[PDB]
C-alpha cells in the first residue's frame, strides 16, 4: 500500500487522521467533504503508520531522533517559532519521518506566530507551503481558524499530491 | 510541570490532545465538559510531550523499540485484536512510551474487537482497564459509541488519578 506517517503540531495530527479515516472507509468525518467518491475508492491504497501530535521539542527529538532549533518565544506547552523556522522545523520533521518510518509519503506541521508551515515529502518530491490564516500560539488570536485551514489546505494538496504522483 | 505522553489507537490522540487544550487553557474544547471548573486550574501545571496515534504494529514497534504480538485478525488499516491482547498492547506501549521519553504520566490505548484497553502508568503506580463499550474495529459495529466512552472514561480515570497521586 502506500504508506503515510505524519508529524503535526497546529494541525493536532488531523491531517493523519483524516488521511487514516479516508482510507479506511468511515463513512462520516470532519474533513470528509473535501473528497470525492473517486478519491475516496483511490484512498483505500493508502494505509495511515502513525499520526503524532508532537509539540514539545524534546518529544520530536526523541521519537524521530532529529534536532530542532531554538524556539523564538518561550512558551510552556508548546515549542513556538516565527514563520521562518516553522518553515525550517516542518521540513526537519517530514524528513526524519520519512527515515525513521521508511514511508511512502510523509508530512510535518508546525505553526507559532503567522501563517504556520506544512510540508508533504515523497517519494520523489518535497512540497512545502504556508498556511492562509496568520494567528499566535501564544495569544491565541486566530488559532482555530489557522488550524482548520491548515487542515484543509494540508488534505487538499496531499490529495493532489497523491493524485499527481500515484494515480 | 507534570509531564504526559500517549499512545493511542481506537481513541484518535483525542485522550492527549484534550489534555493538552485543558492544559493550555483553551476556552473551548470538545471534552471540557469532564473537566470541573478547580480540574482546568489543576491542569495548567501539565504539560503533553506527545499524544501519538499509532494504528500500525510497525509504527508502534519502531517509534517505542518494543515488540507488540502478532494481531488476532487480518485487517489491513490497522492492528487488530482481541479484548485479551488489547490488554497486553495497551499495557506494553504505556510502559514503552514512559522509558522512551521519561514522562510522568503515559497512556496507552487499543481496540480491536470487544472492549478495548486504556492504560495509565504514572511514576507510582500502572492503571488498566476496558472501556464500557463492545465493538468492532472491523465490520465498524458501535465504534463511535466505543470512542467516545473511551475517551471519557480515559480522562475521567486520568484527572482521578492525577489529583489523588500529584495534588
Amino acid at each position: 500500500m502506500i504508506t503515510v506517517a505524519t508529524a503535526e503540531c497546529f494541525t493536532h495530527a488531523n491531517i493523519g487522521l483524516t488521511i487514516h479515516k479516508a482510507a479506511a472507509g468511515y463513512e462520516d468525518f470532519e474533513f470528509k467533504y473535501l473528497f470525492s467518491e473517486e478519491d475516496l475508492k483511490l484512498m483505500k491504497n493508502v494505509r495511515v503508520i502513525s499520526a503524532m501530535f508532537v509539540p514539545s521539542i524534546i518529544g520530536v527529538e526523541k521519537l524521530l531522533d532529529i534536532k530542532l532549533p531554538e524556539p523564538d518565544f518561550n512558551y510552556k506547552y508548546a515549542k513556538a517559532y516565527s514563520e521562518e523556522k516553522d518553515l525550517e522545523v516542518a521540513k526537519l520533521m517530514a524528513e526524519g519521518l520519512k527515515k525513521k518510518l521508511n514511508v511512502n509519503i510523509s508530512i510535518g506541521s508546525t505553526a507559532g506566530v503567522g501563517r504556520g508551515a506544512i510540508c508533504i515529502l515523497t517519494d520523489n518530491n518535497r512540497y512545502l507551503f504556508t498556511s492562509d490564516v496568520y494567528a499566535n500560539l501564544i495569544t491565541f488570536e486566530n488559532i482555530k481558524e489557522r488550524q482548520k485551514n491548515g487542515i484543509e489546505k494540508g488534505i487538499k494538496r496531499f490529495l493532489e499530491i497523491l493524485k499527481k504522483e500515484y494515480f
